[PDB]
């Protein structure tokens, strides 16, 4: 292996920059990261300057970590505050303190000294994820696999270029004129890069994106899959690449990571119990997530020998970003939005549109068309306070559905505020099919909040919220129905406990039915919200349907635009996917009159060269 | 396979008449082929097969079993003895791809007898098929070189047909339906055209040309995910046998393609001569050398000729028809039925809708078109050329006079507007010298008299006794005369040789017979660049034979087709004239068009 050669010249360079007294035993690609191994630890924890200097010189990203639990948490609690739990990593230890500030640099020194381990100190959450836990034990568990899968998507990453042509392009495999299976692929002669790959949402649930096609197959090819939030419309059929015989990494942020594997279970899940199509097994979601290398926003990854990703705010869900490709040294840059939201919001920032370079954006069109405003947050608020009180004045019970992540964490924070200030009556919010332990990893993901949410995390332990995923205790909600609000899944009513919810308070006009953000064709929220009063099970809806589109989480026509337009530097070519054919096209054609962008709408199966 | 084979065997033979049997039932290329030791039976009765192809919708040809078939020289003999002689006959070819024997006789109603009566007789002795042709007036060495070649080569041939054949007819697989078409080369630019039309069963290759311009090396994009693995490839289609669109053709088999190669017969020879003769003087002026020679055997090993107008099952969901193009001898465009009737594309390749010296104009009339791929080389709003009888009286009056041209296309129709003038005498006398393989890619137009229009056709102007042939001893003899010489452009050839000795005399004149591509020295040249040679030799335009539409001829070709295209394309011409003619097609036709870009594909359903 040819590889270890470039290794060697590496740990000789590094050797002699380092300061006498430290020493690093073996250099090794893991992942997008250069590694340093020492046995010497404690003297990197006490100069951060090293790896400053040491990245520096080689102008790269570098990690050390020491040269390789029962013993270490027994010799911890010793040596060290009210500490709730530990977690192993990256040989890293992760404490979780009610005070924090306590437990660190003089204290985290000498932890490190006597232990080895780098003491990461961390607020603790006010609620436990199971999710957050299961994944760090299954981590644990695999570790041996773990390590050979990033030295061998390492050694991928840094192979040597051999094409003396210089293109890109991007191919469509689902997501374009249509709201569901998003799946892009991004090429040039030496690497191919897909970007998302999502379930259909609409009629046909079992429609996959166009994996099949030479573009694709054979999977060995791609490099890297790129998830750019948790939504299965974006990650729910990544697992069924490992499938087809898929190897190589799925890049996602932190948060992203844990809702997709959350997600992704209850996907196949929920298809049994429902009598669906189920696309992969349990075990493929573990292979997916042994290949998931979370990157933090802002932080510049070598995924390829030529490309350069940069994951940066989206403003959409948890996590959510946007991602930033850097291809070759200069060559071209182009930006795809994934899903975004120009516009500060209760629980995130708005989406970023300043980088060092843009000369090709890919943007969603979900709100494209002329039309499509969406109230004011303020407004949005009254609105859905209003259309509960109401409700629940008059002895309805509100039924809300909701995604697991998204539409539901923004109508919780409105619905406990509005409690509080006796605005909406005290009455319980129940939460049902997995939103409870979504919201749960929020509180691990502070970062990925904005500051006053950072703060605050406290909204979502009110008294009022109630969850339930037993299915016993649903009934009890059935049998006795008693005014309250419902938050429950799906949001688009295809499926969840919200059928169940539905089949049983459709029928007393005294009830609600609360749409917050937009349902695409073909759902059965969609056919609802059009007046049908005729829903398939066939039972007949008399209950009062009330639209507030304000919890979307998604950018309106008007944000759309503006993000663009505001956009620094200002891209060179735009087009546009996720929405609606009409809403695609409309949203082109705008940005092309209005800005004097060239843009288009993409095509299922086209490929675009952008370079 | 060989089941499938059978099953389709015992079923033809529950529906055969009594008294009528078949040996074998084998695919070979397009069609489906029944094997017979009683031709005669087919031959009485053609309702039989007509049937049957009808039935299974595919094309049915049946031949004799090899058991019943004479050898060569025992059929040579048979022949001659039963055979008056003087038929005069010339020669024999006794293809393997049909069980037909063509003779060629200097008088051929001799050989075919009062009513068939002696075509009947020697089908009955020797088995073979007789098709006897009228014995062509030009020797063409490379028509016979490839027959002796095809004779050689009979089993590995016979099994390349297998091969394709079962491929052809799979099943199925897909439960989607689309269509799609992928440029590789040859948009916006003049040069190394290559498209890839595809389906969820099927990936055809149209063209795959070397490049025209300043970097000779430079290929199509081969290399890409949509054409790796090559075997992915059902079949490549060679809309002519210029070299900026069968020239790598070669390169494809070097790359481990192994299956059909479709286009008209005449292409089939032109290509073979073209391909020798590119690596050849690529070797001797010592630039990089794509493939050897051995590329172009197995290239032409795998070559199926279509006539026009011939329907053919080239996938299990496509269907290929070539009609007449104008361009040059054997010059389709090319329709393909997708499915039951799901779309239908046209790619034009290279074309003239006009009626020229040699040629009948591109055909614009089809069942059905959703989708066109055009050309357009002229395509600038200000391209248009002058008309072919002011083009003569202008190329008269100019008229040492070194006319660069290619091997085929320029040179035939200017060598007739020549030996015409000579004759009749509007430009007094000369000889005019023929250098580089145009004259054996003339003798090859002899060979092809169905490729001609009328007019032409009754002619056979090239047996005139002012052309002489040259390809080194001769060259180096090269006084008042006319040059036409290779290559078209001026990136090489012996109009170079021409060219660096008889550039600095004043007297002598350079006759430019059409377009010269963006990076050739010819452009350079024709844009009055003096420079190195010192180039004090006068220059002439002559823009009238370069075989393409004009700008009208263009808006012209697609205004008028029948049916109407909802989608057109554009290709083959330098950026701006892509551009130009796509956006003049959108404003006064109303038809959606747009240029092509190379690596971008398109969605046509
Ligand atoms: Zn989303
Ligand atoms: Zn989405
Ligand atoms: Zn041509
Ligand atoms: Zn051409």
């Amino acid at each position: 292996m040819p590889i270890e050669d470039v290794l060697l010249d590496l740990k000789h360079k590094i050797e002699k920059n380092l300061p006498a007294g430290v020493t690093i035993t073996d250099v090794e690609f893991e992942g997008p990261q250069l590694v340093l191994y020492t046995e010497e630890p404690r003297k990197f924890a006490d100069d951060g300057n090293i790896i400053r200097n040491l990245a520096k010189e080689l102008r790269t990203r570098i990690a050390m970590r020491p040269d390789p639990p029962e013993d270490s948490i027994s010799i911890i609690e010793e040596v060290v505050s009210v500490i709730s739990s530990y977690y192993f990593d990256s040989g890293e230890v992760i404490i979780e303190a009610e005070k924090p500030g306590l437990v660190i640099g003089a204290t985290l020194r000498e932890i490190t000294k006597q232990i080895g381990w780098i003491p990461k100190v961390v607020r603790t959450p006010p609620i436990k994820s199971r999710t957050v836990k299961n994944i760090r034990e299954f981590m644990r568990n695999n570790l041996k696999e773990r390590k050979e899968i990033l030295k061998t998507v390492g050694r991928k990453i840094h192979r040597e270029c051999t094409s003396k042509d210089q293109w890109v392009r991007v191919t469509a495999l689902g997501g374009c004129k249509e709201v569901g299976r998003s799946c892009f692929l991004l090429s040039t002669p030496e690497s191919r890069i897909l970007i998302d790959c999502g379930v259909n949402v609409g009629s046909d649930e079992n429609m996959t994106p166009y994996l099949y096609v030479p573009e694709v197959f054979p999977l060995n090819q791609i490099d890297a899959v790129i998830v750019t939030h948790a939504h299965l419309d974006h990650q729910g059929l990544v697992p069924l690449l490992f499938k087809y015989g898929y190897e190589g990494p799925v890049y996602c942020t932190p948060p992203t990571r844990d809702l997709m594997v959350l997600l992704q279970l209850d996907y196949i899940d929920v298809a049994a119990k429902e009598g669906k199509k189920i696309p992969y097994e349990s075990g493929m979601v573990a292979k997916t997530l042994k290949h998931t290398i979370p990157l933090d926003y802002e932080e510049v990854t070598d995924i390829a020998p030529d490309i350069k990703l940069t994951f940066h705010n989206a403003g959409h869900i948890l996590g959510s970003a946007i991602s930033h490709f850097h291809i070759g040294d200069g060559l071209h840059n182009v930006v795809f939005t994934g899903d975004y939201k120009y516009e500060k919001t209760r629980l995130f920032d708005p989406a970023v549109n300043k980088f060092p370079r843009v000369e090709t954006v890919i943007s969603e069109a979900t709100y494209g068309n002329a039309n499509a405003f969406q109230p004011a947050l303020k407004d949005a608020e009254k609105h859905l306070q209003m259309v509960v009180k109401n409700t629940i004045e008059r002895g309805g019970i509100a039924v809300i559905p909701a995604f697991a992540v998204g539409r539901s964490q923004e109508v919780m924070i409105v619905l406990e505020e509005s409690i509080r200030k006796g605005l909406i009556p005290e009455v319980p919010v129940y939460l049902d099919g997995m939103i409870w332990e979504a919201t749960a990893i929020h509180a691990t993901h502070p970062e990925y909040l904005n500051n006053d949410l950072r703060k605050l995390i406290n909204p979502f332990l009110s008294e009022c919220f109630k969850p339930v995923d037993s299915h016993e205790a649903r009934q009890k909600i059935i049998q006795n129905p008693q005014p309250c609000v419902i938050l429950a899944t799906s949001g688009m009513m295809n499926g969840g406990p919200v059928m169940e919810y539905f089949k049983a308070f459709a029928e007393d006009p005294r009830n609600t039915l609360v749409f917050v953000g937009y349902q695409a064709d073909g759902t059965i929220g969609r056919r609802i919200q059009k007046g049908w009063k005729e829903i398939p099970m066939m039972l007949k809806m008399n209950m009062e349907v009330q639209v507030v589109d304000g919890f979307s989480g998604h950018s309106d026509r008007r944000q759309l635009m503006e993000y663009v337009k505001r956009m620094q530097p200002r891209p060179e070519r735009v087009f546009t996917e996720h929405g609606d054919e009409k809403a695609c096209v409309d949203l082109a054609s705008s940005v092309y009159k209005k800005l004097k962008i060239e843009t288009r709408a993409l095509t299922n199966l086209e490929t675009v060269r952008l370079l």
